[PDB]
């Protein structure tokens, strides 16, 4: 099953963008659709010869051929489909076409993890917690020039140079140079503090509401 | 009773700010304090000759007199104290003091009025609550050029030609035109949630006891 495989992704919220491949031109449309634009090569120019529209909750996907399955030429926005489609869903898909979902599926996680859903300025750094949630990125831009980037396998650490490392287990945190273990203590207090800010503010997105509650910025630079 | 007249004033979250008259210069300092200066002029300069230094929070005033009472020039920041000082808790300051107390008091609340708490986006309108709590100013920015603006005694509407008009009683609320009723609604409805949020990113401030969780910018003008 390909839900066993991967999730449904979302675009709920994620801002427009386009990402052009050797394999595909990826794009989150305005309308939070993902569109998956399989160009082919006939030098010079490249047509879109298949397209996978996929719903921003990620189970409808509509595969087409434009130009009767001849080709158009690469543009700034995907050719809009005509009656002539074949349509699935999500639980549906033929595996014929697994592959390039994920192609989509992958490219909205990414774009998740740098898309900001909470921004908290504290007293020393900028936090700001991503949105490929659960286990989202969580940045901290210290402001006396120190970054840290937390993530779900490792957190990265950037001094004010550009030393450079990348910690993994705890037993190499501790190990870390002593005056760090508290920018950690800081960072960590951010991520719990925007996830937990995260938790309350959902609650009231379930509610009745008008707009969505995210993204928040909470204050400002001092 | 002072405590009749104001509350005292509360500074917390606002941005640094001078104001001058003739006779005083208030400021809001980097640290949230509140400074009333009192000025006399002298040969074409004015100097300093009396200072309020009033607490964030309101409740603690220090008073003294630069130079020996006879006065510093008026500067961009006010004179810092010297050992000679007095100073009262608000609720234990002389009368003699209190008309200067309220011009630090007025001018904080106006400042509140125009700052914002929480300013949130909907698909129609801009919302933003202001700082004067409680029932503090609630402003909304409808994107197709209509103003509503929800004040304590009074509700303000200005339709997209300039049409304002003060609602007081629910008598003038009801008789509302009935697409404007629309707005209204809306508006009501930006007030409620704005509130509702309020309260519960308050509530977990509370607890956190770090950097402030206000104000907050939540979503994006589409
Ligand atoms: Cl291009
Ligand atoms: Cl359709
Ligand atoms: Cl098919
Ligand atoms: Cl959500
Ligand atoms: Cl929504
Ligand atoms: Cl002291």
């Amino acid at each position: 099953t390909l839900r066993s495989i991967t999730s449904p992704l979302v675009a709920h919220r994620l801002k427009p963008i386009r990402q052009k491949t050797k394999k595909a031109v990826v794009s989150i449309l305005d309308s939070e659709e993902v569109c998956v634009e399989l160009v082919k090569e006939y030098a010079s120019q490249e047509y879109v010869k298949e397209v996978l529209q996929i719903s921003s909750d990620g189970n409808t996907i509509t595969i087409y051929y434009p130009n009767g399955g001849r080709g158009f030429p690469l543009a700034d926005r995907p050719p809009s489909p005509t009656d002539n489609i074949s349509r699935y869903s999500f639980d549906n898909l033929p595996e014929k076409y697994w592959r390039k979902y994920q192609y989509a599926s992958r490219f909205v996680q990414l774009v998740r993890s740098k898309s900001p859903k909470i921004t908290y300025f504290t007293r020393y750094a900028k936090c700001i917690l991503m949105e490929n949630s659960p286990g989202a990125d969580f940045e901290v831009w210290f402001y006396d020039g120190v970054k840290i980037h937390k993530t779900e396998d490792f957190i990265q650490v950037i001094e004010k140079t550009g030393k450079s490392y990348t910690l993994k287990s705890e037993s190499e945190v501790n190990s870390l140079k002593e005056e760090i273990k508290m920018y950690m203590d800081h960072a960590n207090e951010g991520h719990r503090i925007c996830l937990a800010l995260e938790s309350i503010i959902s609650e009231e997105e379930r509610k009745t509401r008008s707009a969505p509650f995210f993204p928040i910025i909470i204050g400002r630079k001092p």
